[PDB]
C-alpha cells in the first residue's frame, strides 16, 4: 500500500540520459555495475512517466484502458524495489535481477493495443476535437518515447548478461543493409497481399569517403522497424495508385553520410498525400498491409529517441518522400528522454477556444 | 491627437479574409464599390497590427526602429480617414483615394530593413536567446504577413484603376514559365558573381489531366519571389560546394498538380544542410547573392497568405530540396490573416525557464 510514496519519491529525481557510447564503451563489465545503476534509474524512469500519468483528468483515468496500464506499471516498480537492500556479490541477487527484467518488459509487451483502446474509447466516449488530439498526441508521444527508453535499458542488460554486438547495438551497423531486408521483409508482405511489388534502388552518398559503404553505430532492431514500415506504406500507395496502369514505379532509397547528420531518403511514386492530411498521419487519434501500427507515430518516437528525426513530404498527384534523420556520431547519439517538471505541467492546462487566426 | 482613439475602435472589428475568386469575380466593376469596402477594412488591419504592436515590450518599443515604423502606421490610418465622411458619386473623391493609397504604400516600402535594424539592435542589446526568438519569430510573422495582405488590397485597386489579368492576379499563371523567369534572372546574378551557374531542369505532373500544362489562377509576382530567393540559394550551394570539382549539378524543378495542391519542388545538390542548422533558416533573429532578403522567411509568408506553404528538407552531405505549396483550386486561396483576440495575447507571455525534456 506504498506506490504513491514509492512514486512520489524516485519522481523527485529526472532520468539520465546515456549516450550510445557509453552504452558501447561497456560479458561482464560487471553487471554488477549495471545492476546497481539500473535499481535506481529504472525506478526514476517508471515513476516519472507514472507521475505523468496519474495527473491526467480523471475522465482518462478512470478507463480500464489507462487503469490497466497503470496497474502494470505499479506491479513493475514494486519488482525492481525487492533489490533496493540486496547486495551484489551474491551471483544469486543479480541472477534474480535478469529474470525479475524479462518478467517486467513481458508484462507490458501488449501497450500499445491497449493504450490504442483508450483513444478509442476517448474518440467515442468525448469526441475527436483539436486540443483533446494535442493533448492525447502530447501525452502518448512522451508516455512512448519512456517506453521505448525503459526497454532499451532492460535490452541492453538481460541481452549483454544472457564480439561484434553489445547488446541491441551494431557499432558497425551497415545502413543499406538493413534497408535491403526490411525492404524484403516488405516486398514479401506486399506480394502476398497485393500479387506485385515495386522494386528497389539504393544510391549511397559518403561525403567525406566517397566510395567506402556507409556504417554507423545504432540499434539496428530500430533502424529496421522504422524502414520496415516506411516500406510497407511506400508499397501500399504505389501499388494502389497503379493498379490500373501497368507500370509500377520502383521505390528509391538514399543513403546520405555528412559531417553530423546520417540521412535515409525514402521515395515513392504512389500519387502523394494533400499537404493538409500529411499533418494527420502522425496523429495517434486520428489515425485510430496496414491497421495496426500507429507505424509513423512510432516509427518517428525510434528516430527521435536518439536525437533523430523522421519527416514526410508528399507532391500530391505524384509521390511521398520519408526522410529518417539520424545522428552520424555516436557522440551525439544520446537519449532523448521526456522529464516531469512544473514545465511538463502546463502543456496539458490547453483551454483553447477561438485562436489567433482568422 | 486621437489615433489611439482609432485605433481601439476598429481594433474591435476583425480584418475580413477574402479569396482569389472574389478578386477574380470583380475596369470598373466600380471602385466605389471597392472605395466604400477599402475604407472600412484597410482601418480594421491596420488598427489590428497597430495594436499588437503596442502591447510589445517598452523595451522593444522604444527603439527607433519600432516607433519609426509605428509612425508610419499611424499617419496610414489617419490618411485613408478622411474619406470616411466623403461620398463616391464625385469622380474627384475616389481619385483622391487612389492617390492617397500609393502615397501610403510608398510610404511604407522600406519596412523590411527598417525592422531588421530593431533585430539587430535586440539582439546587442539585450541577446539572443531562444524565448526572445520565438518572441520575435511570433511578431515579425504576423506583422509581415499583415503588410503583405495590406499591400494585396491596395495593389488589387491601384491597378485596376489605374483582359488578362485582374491586378496582379493572373486567372491562367503558366508556373513552369514563372520558374524559367525566376531561374534566368537568377542565372544572371550568379552568372556575374561566381562566373559559373548551374543549369535548370522542369518536370510537370499533371495527375488528372496528364499532358495539359500546369496553370493556376495566382499573383505571380508573389511565385516569381518565392521562385527568385529559392533559386539565388541553391545556385549559392551548388556552387560553392563544387568549387573544387568541375562537375556542377542541375537545379532540377518538379511541377506537380494534384487534386487540391499545387506542388513545386526545388532539387539542388549544394552539399545540404545538417538537420539542426535547418530549423535556424526560417529565423529572422539568427539570419540576422544573400545578404538583404529575409528570403526564407518572407517567402514562406507569401505561401502562407493563400492558405501554402514552403518548406526545406536537406541530407547533410548532398543537397537540399525547397517546395512551394499552393493550393490549386482558387476556391481553397482564401488570405490567411493573423488576427488581435485574447488569444494572440497569451503567446507573448512566454516565460520560459527550465523546459519539459532533459
Ligand atoms: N508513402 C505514402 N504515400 C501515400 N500515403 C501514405 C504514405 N505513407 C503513409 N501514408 C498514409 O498515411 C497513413 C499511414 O500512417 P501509418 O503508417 O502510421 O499507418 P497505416 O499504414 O495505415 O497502418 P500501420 O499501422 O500498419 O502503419 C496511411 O493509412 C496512408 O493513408
Ligand atoms: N539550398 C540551400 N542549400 C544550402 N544552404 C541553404 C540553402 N537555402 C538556404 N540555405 C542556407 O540558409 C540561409 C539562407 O536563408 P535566406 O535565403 O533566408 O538568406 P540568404 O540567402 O543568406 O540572404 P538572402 O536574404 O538574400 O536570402 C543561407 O545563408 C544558407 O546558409
Ligand atoms: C552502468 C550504466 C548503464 N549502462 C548500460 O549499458 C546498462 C547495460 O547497464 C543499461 F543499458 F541497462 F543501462 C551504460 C550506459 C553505462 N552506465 C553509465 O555510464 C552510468 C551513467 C550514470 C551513472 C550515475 N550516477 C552511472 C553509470
Ligand atoms: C469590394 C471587395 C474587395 N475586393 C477587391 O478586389 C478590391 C480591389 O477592392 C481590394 F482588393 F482592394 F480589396 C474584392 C475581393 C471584392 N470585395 C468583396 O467581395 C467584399 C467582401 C466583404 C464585404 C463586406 N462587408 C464587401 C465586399
Ligand atoms: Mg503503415
Ligand atoms: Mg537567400
Amino acid at each position: 500500500g506504498s506506490a504513491p510514496k514509492y512514486i512520489e519519491h524516485f519522481s523527485k529525481f529526472s532520468p539520465s540520459p546515456l549516450s550510445m557510447k557509453q552504452f558501447l564503451d561497456f560479458s561482464n563489465a560487471c553487471e554488477k555495475t549495471s545492476f546497481t545503476f539500473l535499481r535506481q534509474e529504472l525506478p526514476v524512469r517508471l515513476a516519472n512517466i507514472m507521475k505523468e500519468i496519474n495527473l491526467l483528468p480523471d475522465r482518462v483515468l478512470s478507463t480500464p484502458s489507462v487503469q490497466l496500464v497503470q496497474s502494470w506499471y505499479v506491479q513493475s516498480l514494486l519488482d525492481i524495489m525487492e533489490f533496493l537492500d540486496k547486495d551484489p556479490e551474491d551471483h544469486r541477487t543479480l541472477s534474480q535481477f535478469t529474470d525479475a527484467l524479462v518478467t517486467i518488459r513481458n508484462r507490458h509487451n501488449d501497450v500499445v493495443p491497449t493504450m490504442a483502446q483508450g483513444v478509442l474509447e476517448y474518440k467515442d466516449t468525448y469526441g475527436d476535437d483539436p486540443v483533446s488530439n494535442q493533448n492525447i498526441q502530447y501525452f502518448l508521444d512522451r508516455f512512448y518515447l519512456s517506453r521505448i527508453s525503459i526497454r532499451m535499458l532492460i535490452n541492453q542488460h538481460t541481452l549483454i548478461f544472457d564480439p561484434k554486438h553489445i547488446g541491441s547495438i551494431d557499432p558497425n551497423c551497415n545502413v543499406s543493409e538493413v534497408v535491403k531486408d526490411a525492404y524484403d521483409m516488405a516486398k514479401l508482405l506486399c506480394d502476398k497481399y497485393y500479387m506485385a511489388s515495386p522494386d528497389l534502388e539504393i544510391q549511397e552518398i559518403n561525403a567525406a569517403n566517397s566510395k567506402q559503404p556507409i556504417h554507423m553505430v545504432y540499434v539496428p532492431s530500430h533502424l529496421y522497424h522504422m524502414l520496415f514500415e516506411l516500406f510497407k506504406n511506400a508499397m501500399r500507395a504505389t501499388v494502389e495508385s497503379h493498379e490500373s496502369s501497368l507500370i509500377l514505379p520502383p521505390i528509391k532509397v538514399m543513403v546520405a553520410l555528412g559531417e553530423e547528420d546520417l540521412s535515409i531518403k525514402m521515395s515513392d511514386r504512389g500519387g502523394g498525400v494533400p499537404l493538409r492530411k500529411i499533418e494527420r498521419l502522425f496523429s495517434y487519434m486520428y489515425s485510430t498491409l496496414a491497421g495496426f501500427g500507429y507505424g509513423l507515430p512510432i516509427s518517428r518516437l525510434y528516430a527521435k529517441y536518439f536525437q533523430g528525426d523522421l519527416q514526410l513530404f508528399s507532391m500530391e498527384g505524384f509521390g511521398t518522400d520519408a526522410v529518417i534523420y539520424l545522428k552520424a556520431l555516436s557522440t551525439d547519439s544520446v537519449e532523448r528522454l521526456p522529464v516531469y517538471n512544473k514545465s511538463a505541467w502546463r502543456h496539458y492546462q490547453t483551454i483553447q477556444e477561438a485562436g489567433d487566426w482568422c
